[PDB]
């Protein structure tokens, strides 16, 4: 009745698992950039959708937007850093991941990183972040682990 999830962010890699498997694992040097949105089926887990927003650069936020704005209301939203993914998250992409219940992400600056695990609709089941120290660093590793509740019927 419920989904282990594990959640990692850093300047160089993200992954996310589900039970125990990873559904998505980026490690390569120079790919990946910005953060990763894995959406998952509720009652089973499965995953619905994969998207990578490269935040860092211009037009990438409002894609992510449109992308957000279409999920259900149900879902197990994940999101994930790798490497920069704040130049241009800009106010409306922001305000919608507030509205999520989002506390780090409306907050998301330069080389931080940031895990999000929550149901699409509410609540949040877990967040993690880290901030860059200095405009030369990245946030830490972040490594986020929750037990979300499964629905049924
Ligand atoms: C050449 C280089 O280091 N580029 C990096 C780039 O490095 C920068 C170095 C200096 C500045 N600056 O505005 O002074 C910006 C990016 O940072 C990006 C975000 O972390 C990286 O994705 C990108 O690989």
């Amino acid at each position: 009745r419920v989904l282990d999830v594990e959640v990692y962010s850093s300047r160089s890699k993200v992954y996310v698992a589900v039970d125990g498997t990873t559904v998505l694992e980026d490690e390569a040097r120079e790919q990946g950039r910005g953060i990763h949105v894995i959406v998952l089926n509720q009652a089973t887990g499965h995953v619905m959708a994969k998207r990578v927003f490269d935040t860092y650069s211009p037009h990438e936020d409002e894609a992510m937007v449109l992308f957000l704005n279409m999920v259900a209301p149900g879902r197990v939203l994940i999101c994930t850093v790798k490497d920069e993914g704040s130049f241009h998250l800009k106010d409306t992409a922001k305000a919608l991941l507030r509205s999520l219940g989002s506390q780090a992400g409306p907050a998301l600056g330069w080389r931080d990183t940031w895990a999000f695990v929550g149901r699409k609709g509410g609540p949040v089941f877990g967040e993690k972040h880290s901030k860059s120290p200095a405009l030369s660093s990245w946030g830490d590793p972040v490594l986020l682990k929750t037990d979300v509740p499964l629905s049924s019927a």
